[PDB]
């Protein structure tokens, strides 16, 4: 019986401010990393281990938008990351893109993981355009960086979340919505290692989407009633904050936990709503999981890549 141990961690201010919020939301059976160059924002974090980099280079505070000195500053601090990160068998690496700790030290941190022989993700945020023309373009670099150094990447456009707020919305609760991406990923990710399905998905099966992939999407699903499996599938999909659409995705891992109820006609349904939106041949890793303490609700998770 394996065990897998997933670790989320946090590069530079954004990514310390996701990982800070998602242990107040409360995860379990996750480790929490917090590295930063920035030493008071360190003392603020929840993370359990928590690795100061570059203090030689920056005197405790950030890189100030210099991504060579946060580069640096990782590659420095190489073998206190190793030792953080041994033993994972899949990091997800969150930072946002366009100032120096996050564009330069994610990308050594994700190197250093996938060396280190875990599946390495990327979740990162490209900045507002309202941030200027010059944060874009180095964030960019970021994103190309990062793109070669994990085994998948998804990139959350900060100008999205001026897609799903209203004028009064507060920033704090978009910044929430950003990270449920992630959030939300992981936490599919760790039940589908956890709890065995009647068509049963395991990390093996995780690492056989991910691997060496480039651009993902991963998405969960939730709905009850008539209509329940199309109308989670099409939620799982739903990209309104992601860079990389289903649409062109060549491999899916969709699977669907449900009730006793849960009927072989709305799994192909569901199943044909991805394939559908991706407008592709998937190559599909299809898995079921009854949770009778379910009654009517459905869930669908599903990872897409091949893109
Ligand atoms: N969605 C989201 N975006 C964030 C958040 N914090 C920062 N950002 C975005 O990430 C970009 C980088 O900011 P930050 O992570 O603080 O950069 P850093 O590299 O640690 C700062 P320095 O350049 O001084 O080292 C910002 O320009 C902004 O677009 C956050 O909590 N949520
Ligand atoms: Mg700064």
């Amino acid at each position: 019986s394996h065990m897998a141990t997933l670790k989320v961690i946090g590069v530079g201010g954004g990514g310390n401010n996701a990982v800070n919020r998602m242990i107040d939301h409360g995860m379990n059976n996750v480790e929490f990393i917090a590295i930063n160059t920035d030493g008071q924002a360190l003392n603020l974090s929840k993370a359990e281990s928590k690795i100061q980099i570059g203090e030689k280079l920056t005197r405790g505070l950030g890189a100030g938008a210099n991504p060579e000195i946060g580069k640096k500053a990782a590659e420095e601090s190489r073998e206190q990351i190793e030792d953080a990160i041994q033993g994972a068998d899949m990091v997800f690496v969150t930072s946002g893109m366009g100032g120096g700790t996050g564009t330069g030290a994610a990308p050594v941190v994700a190197k250093i993981a996938k060396e280190m022989g875990a599946l390495t993700v990327g979740v990162v945020t490209r900045p507002f355009s309202f941030e200027g023309r010059k944060r874009q373009t180095q964030a960019a670099a970021g994103v190309e960086a990062m793109k070669a150094a994990v085994d998948t990447l998804i990139v959350i456009p900060n100008d999205r979340l001026l897609d799903i707020v209203d004028k009064s919305t507060p920033m704090m609760e978009a910044f929430k919505e950003a990270d449920n991406v992630l959030r939300q990923g992981v936490q599919g990710i760790s039940d589908l290692i956890a709890v065995s399905g009647e068509v049963n998905l395991d990390f093996a099966d995780v690492k056989t989407i991910m691997s060496n992939q480039g651009s993902a999407l991963m998405g969960i699903g939730v709905s009850s009633g008539e209509n329940r499996a199309v109308e989670a599938a099409k939620k799982a999909i739903s990209s309104p904050l992601l860079e990389t659409s289903i649409v062109g995705a060549q491999g899916v891992l969709m699977n669907i936990t449900g009730g006793e109820s849960l009927s072989l006609f709305e799994a192909q349904e569901a199943a044909d709503i991805v394939q559908d939106a991706a407008d592709e041949d998937v190559n599909m890793i299809f898995g079921t999981v009854i949770n009778p303490e379910l009654q009517d609700e459905i869930v669908v998770t599903v990872i897409a890549t091949g893109f």
